[PDB]
This record gives structure tokens, C-alpha cells and sequence, in this order.
């Protein structure tokens, strides 16, 4: 399944980033990446679960269907780009907490622990209180477990409904061209500390001609201004694979 | 209840073209156009047609799934950009004639007319060539009709899955942002001549925050540079109502 490609640090060391890029052409049955232990180390998902959750809130109908608009009440929120009522996919790619956490507590510990073993998830582990076993508890998934998702929703292939499926993939569409198009999450866990960093991360699947590019990237991060990288490292990398595209 | 809005019309004469745009916010019960008479006139469809017949194309399984890859033969085509395989959004994105031809042959007429029937689209004349009759045939539709025909689209609640019709709306999506999305396609009949023109179109529907405005636009086309106005002069509408920029 997969091979190191030890150019691909280049992008790192620049930017004295400890971080990994996995990169799968047609299928995770052929993945490359440029650090072969961290490629399977596990992390905070952070906004990449609004995928899943997404996904989770249709099949459960705690999500009315792809065109519910969910209202912002005047009270504050820690980003000002969450105070305006947003669509599902407004939400997403915003990545509007508040919105997920009300959606997760209506899912339930048992739903949610239901789907994300239908999914294989991670390590499946939800402690940390049902609002925020994601973004600060135990749950943790690897670059190679989001390519190995990300496929499944591709195809189709997760338990859930092939609608909710397209639905949830509309609302993950970043970039749009007449031969290229990408579909893409970010996530961020915070800054953490110095000795125990937060995470950042990019994932999706980028389809240009007749192929399918899988890719996951995440990097430990310690200072907001470094964010950027989740993106720009594995945009270059694609660039010179001649993907981007 | 359409509206007329006739301020709109000194985008189209600063060009020198004739042409009807219809915009509708929230739903076709909200719709305002430039030319009321020329909003309900019905023209051939052109590559906007690509839209149902899709559809139609997934409905009857002569298009196998969301993934199929429709592959070149290596016979010429009038564009490079067709001698390659495609993917469904590719064959849409760049309007490859030649695959929507073929999949309207193994659609065939009975089946065609029917779905055109159920989906109410134009005067449902598909005579004489089964894979022409939307590039020269006798089809036409009218800006309006164009408009709420995508809304069903948009509503799934055309007589399709709500599969095929989300199958065939990522295929038309053009523009992406986080808080803005386009779907939509363009058509053109061909340069006609001045007293006999061809006919360009544009039309989709834009999500924009939390609203939604289905837009159809056609111009007569007797120019081969003029082509570029059936974006630009909608563009140009939509910013002066404030749904385009801040
Ligand atoms: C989620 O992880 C989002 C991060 C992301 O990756 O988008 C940031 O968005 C720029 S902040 C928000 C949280 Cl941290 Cl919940």
C-alpha cells in the first residue's frame, strides 16, 4: 500500500514543520508519503469531523435535508464569520463550531458511536463530553484513516444514504474548474502548548481529467501564523506531482 | 408574477444586443426581467439541454453511474478539448456534443419524450433526429420555463431520484466559495447571420449566504466575438442588483 518519497520533506524542513502529507492517485491502495511512521500516527481531528458529523445529522435526521438553514441566535460566537445564519454547506466551509456541537449533542453518544464505528473512525473513542470529543478529547485519526474515509464517501461506499453521501460532498466542494475540481476540509485544533502542540490539518480528494487524487495532510502547530502551511505545503506538493491542477 | 425591469436594458443596447434575462430571488413566484414578451419566447436549447438529457441519461441507465467515464474513441471532434475520455462533469463542463449525442441515441424518442413530458420542458419537440434536435431541430424553450425547470432541479423535485438530479448538480457546479456557490451552463446554437442569428444562453442558480436566485439569460448571436456578453452582461445585472460583491 504505501512508499516514502523523501523529496516531498523539502516542503517541511523550509518551514522547520513536523507534519505529514499522504497522497494516494486512484485509490488508498496506493498511497505515497513523505514520512511513513507519522503517516499513521494518530490526531485530534478538529473541523475535518464536520464531515463525518455532517454526514451523521442527515442519516439521523437531526439534519432536516441538504437546504436547512441553521440560524444564528444574536448572541455571540468566538468567530465573526459564525454570526449570520449559514446553510449546511455554509457552515461547513466556514467551520462554524457552535453549529456541529448542537448537531452533535441531537445526534446522542449512542448515534454517534454507532456511525463511527460504521466508518472505522479513528481510535472510535468519544469521551471528553459529547460536544467536544473532537476538538479537545480523545478521539484521534491518522492521515491515512482520512484517505481511507474520504475514498468511502467518493464512492459512495460509507452506511449511509448515497443522497446524504452527494449532499454532504456538495457542501465540500473548494474549487471548481471545467476539467478540475477539488473537494476539501481544513481542520484546527488550537495551539496548544509548546511541548504538547495543537494540530492543523488539510484532507479531500481532488478529481482532474478521468483521475482521482486522496490526499491528508496535518502538522503539529504552536503559533496561529504558521496556519497557512496546512495548505500551501500540499498545494506545492500536488503542484510538482503536476496535480494542481 | 413576473416583473419587468426596464432598467435593465441599457446593458444589452451598450453592447448592441437583443436579449431578455430572468432573475428570480427564493423562487419563480419572485422572478423580474428586462422584456416580458422576449422572457416567455421559446428558443433552441443548445448546450443547456446537456441538463436533462444527463438527467434522463442516469434515470434510464444509459448512463451507468455518477462515475461512468465516457471514453474517446480517437475519431476527430471539432474540439481537442473532446478527444479525450470524460467524465460525466467534464463531458457537461466543456459541452461535448458528441457524448450528449450519443446518449441521447440510446435514450431514443419514446423515452425522451417522455421524461421531456414529465420534466415540462419548452414545447417538447424533439422531431426529426433524435441526436440533433436540440442543436438544430425543432426544440425551444423559454427563459422562464428554462428558470423553473432549474428550480425543480434545484428542489429535487423533478420526476428523477434525488440521486441523478444531485449526481447532476455537482456536475454543474462553476463557481465555489465559501459562502457563495454557482451552478450553471451556457449554450450557443452557432453564429447566425444579422436578420437570421443564432442564440447564446446562460443559466443556473446562485447560493449566496443563505438566499438563492435562479437566473436564465439568451442574447441573438450574428458575431463570433459577441459570444463572451452572454456571461458578462448577466454578471453585469447581478452586481448592479447587489448579488454580485459587498
Ligand atoms: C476547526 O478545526 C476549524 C479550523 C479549520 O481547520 O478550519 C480553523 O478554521 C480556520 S478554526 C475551526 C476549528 Cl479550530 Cl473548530
Amino acid at each position: 500500500s504505501i512508499t516514502e518519497n523523501t523529496s516531498w520533506n523539502k516542503e517541511f524542513s523550509a518551514e522547520a514543520v513536523n507534519g505529514v502529507f499522504v497522497l494516494c492517485k486512484s485509490s488508498s491502495k496506493s498511497c505515497a508519503t513523505n514520512d511513513l511512521a507519522r503517516a499513521s500516527k494518530e490526531y485530534l481531528p478538529a473541523s475535518t469531523f464536520k464531515i463525518p458529523n455532517a454526514i451523521i445529522g442527515l442519516e439521523t435526521g437531526v439534519i432536516k435535508n441538504e437546504h436547512q438553514v441553521f440560524k444564528w441566535d444574536g448572541k455571540p460566537r468566538a468567530m465573526k464569520q459564525w454570526e449570520r445564519d449559514l446553510t449546511l454547506r455554509g457552515a461547513i466551509q466556514v467551520s462554524a463550531v457552535p453549529v456541529f456541537q448542537q448537531i452533535a449533542r441531537e445526534v446522542g453518544e449512542v448515534r454517534m458511536q454507532k456511525y463511527l464505528k460504521k466508518f472505522s473512525y479513528g481510535n472510535q473513542n468519544i469521551s471528553g463530553g459529547i460536544d467536544k470529543f473532537w476538538l479537545e478529547g480523545q478521539l484521534r485519526i491518522s492521515a491515512v484513516n482520512q484517505v481511507e474515509f474520504l475514498e468511502s464517501l467518493y464512492l459512495n461506499k460509507l452506511s449511509a444514504s448515497k443522497e446524504n453521501q452527494l449532499i454532504v460532498k456538495e457542501a465540500l466542494v473548494t474549487e471548481a474548474a471545467p476539467e478540475y475540481l477539488v473537494h476539501s476540509k481544513t481542520g484546527f485544533s488550537g495551539v496548544g502548548t509548546e511541548s504538547n502542540p495543537g494540530v492543523a490539518w488539510w484532507v479531500g480528494w481532488v478529481e482532474k481529467e478521468t483521475e482521482v487524487y486522496f490526499f491528508a495532510f496535518n502538522m503539529d502547530i504552536d503559533n496561529e501564523s504558521k496556519l497557512p502551511l496546512r495548505k500551501s505545503i500540499p498545494t506545492k506538493i500536488m503542484e510538482s506531482e503536476g496535480i494542481i491542477g
